């Protein structure tokens, strides 16, 4: 409680906060997904609503501290408010993004910092043939949306979304679903862009 | 009124506020629901709405004072906003809850803090069978998102639910209804994971 | 405009904000409903959405003045974020309550508060009966959520509803209207719980 | 750029924000509607959405300034946060009014204050003949929720309301649009109270 | 990170924030549309809903830096809220934008900052003969709601909009897309209003 105090007060209070990454120190923000259900799936204006956890997880050496020197606390939980956050969004949403969850993130002595925040997002995609056997695919780009290459490099554990925590009762059961991390150049701006495109393969039950 | 604005400003604007419970200084939560009404069942995307109070209680060391000192008084209300609150959401939530209450807490001087929200929650349900006279049950499981066993311990007063405030002229009846609380443990990671498991079986009426 | 800055400054700038009322100091609360109109009328999930005023009325110490003293000022007018007001809530509610006016309170010399919002209320009712001659009745609880009979009384200047104010040219007219004070007791605490009956019979034009 | 912000600080961080009109010292709020667009039309609950631009115009000696002291400038633009603004709500309003536009007001150096914010209205106005020739007519009363006739004096420039900004592929072409400034007496209060009453007279294309 | 920590101190906590363009300092806003989707065609109603990157762009004296002193920094992001932003919105709304990606800003060591916010909206427009070959036409003016062409100068890279973006499996295919820079002059007023006209010829796909 008393450690706690003093050890929140010394990273945020003390220090200021994170400016975000540059060229010069880039940032790796390693990111993946546990879709839980496909709530909604509109045919007449072409939007799927998909309930998920989106495992945002990166380093920082300014939110770093020695144990010993804080009563051997090894991690912490703060508000997304108190510390700096990536810009991950996806790229063919149609709504604002829903958040479902408390934004707070869990920060470690090495400056690992942990947020998972559970959202509801209708993004751009055709179900024509989701009442087919095949079932119906879509894509959904995710990635900084001010953010290149060179600043934040994005980073998947697994190819595989995490499909454990997903909706056995569901309307929609998952064929496939793979996170795959994608490399894109563009032609106005020399810098490459990376992208993690959110795949799901998907027909009704 | 002036013995309650001193004990208000000794309590807030004198300490700082709570960072949270660690492992070292764990905390009992203990919530009970109040279920008042079914109001919607979608089986077009298997979302059910939930009218219901959330009754959270806490006991912390910081929020204790002698009534003697502050002219006998016994206990206090505050916005939810002033005090530390715990992060208990519904893991299968499909929309962001909505609060229908006044967000405030009762805080007596033993330290302990009663937090009862009305809330309406859209939660995963698959709904076939609720015209059936057996009805159809479902689940929504309750806990902190990032708190952990050893940080907060859930606990339930009673396993029935309170159905004495369910709205007698509503659309669905109640055949049971019982929040239990669960412990999980994972191959992963050591620390306990605390849960209430509400489980509602209704029927039309 | 000089008196009227230096009278706000010197209630609310000099003494710190009303704390609430206490068992040793309690407050009368009067409120009165003036109904606008019945908006919506939903069958399929037992709510109904009506227009209505809730007139609130209390009077308090701290908000006392001489008007010699403030040059001959009775009465003035401000934001209901700068003075404390009663948590008055219905207790039967579907959805979060629409306020359509702006909050602004009126403060008389003798310290008297009056605020009376414009709100939009979809509240738990079985409309089956509507469209018969003798209508259909529905009633929701309007009390303190946080404060008893001992901290908070509640009053009623007039059992009869005003209706004076309600649209003409409305889908469902009006046959009854009353609000009705009731006390609610329990074994085990000695406290009453007040609450105000919004009692409304009302058929299909 | 350096001018401009001198005068803002000599008008906001000097002196106090304004507390309201009293009966001592009036106002008179000058308003104007310029209709766009009457997009919905609700039969089965008798509401009727509106698209349109309430010009909300005051002069205060508070906002005063000589140009030729701060750099020749003779108008600025700041938040309707910043400053105090009329609460000119419709009395017949269904739903919260929805603002299009930001909230920005128009400060010149005599004091007079321009505010026009683009507004989505829902309002009672039963549209029983819509489809007829004749077509339906309907009014909404604009006015202050709290300030009577001696403390805000409603004036209208002109009693036409601005139909040249309306759009020319509506699904409802309007046949009359009138602002009329109506003086309401009661024989309970002398004070009397002032509203803008815009009559509009519509049918379907 | 430390050298970025001293240059957004120096521009931000250092020099008071930009109070806006006047007459004697004229800002030009450079602005080109994105066209995503055309996600929701209402018939009922004449509303159509897009799915747009609004790229805005201007040059501030305010927010220029020698890159030299900063550790050869050439560019940097910030919030929206931390800088100063134009006041561009869609004149024939029918309800509020709404943001869809994070309102961050890219500033560059000239003070020319983009600002590239992707946004939902729902705007004034008749459909009928969407469905023939031929299609439908609907435009869409965009402009400063407060800043007149004497503080506000709108301009536009090219007469095109980007549709490399817009969405393949699209319910609604793009015949024709301009954005077209309109300078107008009224009779109220002396000074100019320049908007910039998004038209758009679509049909079903
Ligand atoms: N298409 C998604 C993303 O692409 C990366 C990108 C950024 C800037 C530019 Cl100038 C070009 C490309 C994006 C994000 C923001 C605006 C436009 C596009
Ligand atoms: N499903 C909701 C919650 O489950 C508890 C839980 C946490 C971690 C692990 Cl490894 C397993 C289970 C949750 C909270 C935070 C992150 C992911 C999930
Ligand atoms: N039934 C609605 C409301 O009643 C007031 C009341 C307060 C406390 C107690 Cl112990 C009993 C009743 C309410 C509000 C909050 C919690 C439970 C109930
Ligand atoms: N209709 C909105 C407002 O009208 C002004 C008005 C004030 C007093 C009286 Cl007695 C009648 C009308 C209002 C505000 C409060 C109560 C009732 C109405
Ligand atoms: N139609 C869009 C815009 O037109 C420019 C304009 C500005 C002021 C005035 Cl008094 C007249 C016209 C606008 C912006 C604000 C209010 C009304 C209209
Ligand atoms: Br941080
Ligand atoms: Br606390
Ligand atoms: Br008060
Ligand atoms: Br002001
Ligand atoms: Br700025």
């Amino acid at each position: 409680q008393a450690n706690l105090m003093r050890l929140k007060s010394d990273l945020f209070n003390r220090s200021p906060m994170y400016p975000g990454p540059t060229k010069d120190d880039p940032l790796t923000v390693t990111l993946g997904f546990t879709l839980q259900d496909i709530v909604k799936v509109d045919s007449s204006t072409n939007e799927v609503d998909l309930v998920y956890y989106e495992q945002q997880r990166w380093k920082l050496n300014s939110l770093m501290w020695d144990p010993n020197e804080y009563g051997n606390i090894t991690d912490f939980r703060t508000s997304a408010a108190d510390i700096w956050t990536p810009d991950i969004t996806a790229y063919s949403s149609t709504r604002p993004v829903q958040v479902l969850s408390p934004q707070i993130a869990v920060v470690t002595h090495d400056g690992s910092v942990m947020f998972i925040p559970a959202q509801r997002l209708s993004f751009m995609c055709d179900p024509t043939g989701v009442d087919s056997e095949e079932g119906v695919t879509c894509a959904v780009k995710f990635g900084s949306w001010v953010y290149s290459g060179f600043e934040i490099d994005l980073k998947t554990d697994t190819d595989q979304v995490d499909l454990s925590s997903y909706y056995a009762s569901s309307k929609y059961e998952i064929l496939s679903a793979t996170q795959t991390r994608q490399v894109q150049h563009y032609s106005c701006c020399p810098e490459p862009y990376i992208d993690v495109n959110l795949v799901v393969k998907f027909r009704e039950r």
